[PDB]
């Protein structure tokens, strides 16, 4: 178990050897630059903000939704009705005697249904996005994923959506509520991942079972 | 599901500077709150109570 | 489903400057607080406690 | 999964200061709080307590 | 019975493409005006 | 069950390569602007 083999979280060499640095130029200075990689121009004041593809940008995941419902309902009805003559009178006998109008009756209804539903979700996190593609208005669809291995499993968390310039804070960073199409997805393998998958028989039983 | 539905008549000089007027200054106000799903079924009574309740004695 | 129905005659002079008038000060006040549905059938009398309660020597 | 869907319309004047709007100022809104998994279906009736829900007498 | 097939509260596409800018006029002006409604 | 193939929710790629800048222009200007949109 232990000994099949596995291919590491980091792939690749985890190292890097540095380059020799170009020759000096025979010209009378000491100022010597190594072959410029120009970045274009960059405002000096202007607060950094992702605008290419490829620019990076800080997600702070921060969800907190509550959503309740619930409902009731009840009817009643009791009714109780008597008539009793303990003595008649004799010119009253042939019209009540032998408990002949002595009645008693009684009914009952009643109803009591009720229901409802909760919903809940939080998140916190951070996590470091990309922008892959700026939209016509200017807003930068970004995407990222942060992959963490940690003795016997991975953890995943991806995070997709669209971001807004003008939300980004100074710090190049902005909550996940400001994202409108977000998408955030928290995910792991490994045995504990396993463990919280339903058997496939329960899981039938759930979906056909009759109650 | 639930629907909360209103209809009515509402008077431009009963409107607040926020752009609210309270239901209560609405001339024929319509207020409708319902919900379907098996909670709302469980709120309806059964045929044979409801021909009871209606068409017993008591 | 609940019906509140109103009607009457209402003076001019009795009306506040909010355009409000207390139900007191109408004429020929007509008031009405209904409802239907099972809850509603659950507060009438079954027609045999109804026909005792007409007919029944006390 | 849970899926939370939004839809509505606007007035622009209602809109804060910092591109915000609460949901009590959305004409038509439609709100949506849903989820799938066995969580999801485990909050969910039998198909014989439907039936018995919806045709017992009781 | 979850599985059975459901039309969402909140149908079709749940978000918008912007649609590219107009092209600007030649005229000497950097203000650049939409189609006014 | 755990190992039934599934689509996350976030397809595709998670990340974007830079695109190399524009060549500058040979005018004698160090201000270089990208192709403005």
């Amino acid at each position: 178990c232990a000994w099949i083999p596995a291919k590491p979280l980091v792939q690749g060499a985890t190292t890097a050897q540095p380059i020799p640095g170009p020759v000096p130029v025979a010209n009378g200075s000491i100022f010597q630059s190594a072959q410029p990689i120009n970045y274009g121009y960059q405002p000096l004041f202007e607060d950094r903000r992702p605008r290419n593809i490829g620019d990076t940008l800080t997600i702070v995941l921060q969800e907190n939704v509550s959503a309740s419902k619930s409902s009731s309902a009840n009817a009643s009805r009791d009714g109780k009705t008597s008539f009793g003559f303990d003595t008649v009178p004799r010119y009253l006998q042939g019209l009540f005697g032998n408990s002949r109008a002595d009645m008693e009756a009684s009914g009952g209804n009643s109803f009591n249904g009720k229901g409802g539903a909760n919903a809940s979700n939080t998140f916190s996190g951070t996590l470091t996005v990309t922008v892959d593609q700026v939209l016509a208005n200017g807003n930068l669809h970004v995407v990222g994923e942060k992959q963490i291995a940690i003795n016997q499993g991975t953890e995943f968390i991806r995070f997709s959506g669209v971001v807004n310039p003008r939300t980004i804070s100074g710090s190049n960073s902005v909550p996940s509520t400001q994202v409108a199409d977000a998408r955030i997805e928290y995910v792991g393998n490994g045995y504990i991942n396993e463990a919280q998958n339903m058997g496939w028989l329960q899981r039938f039983f759930l979906n056909l079972s009759p109650m």
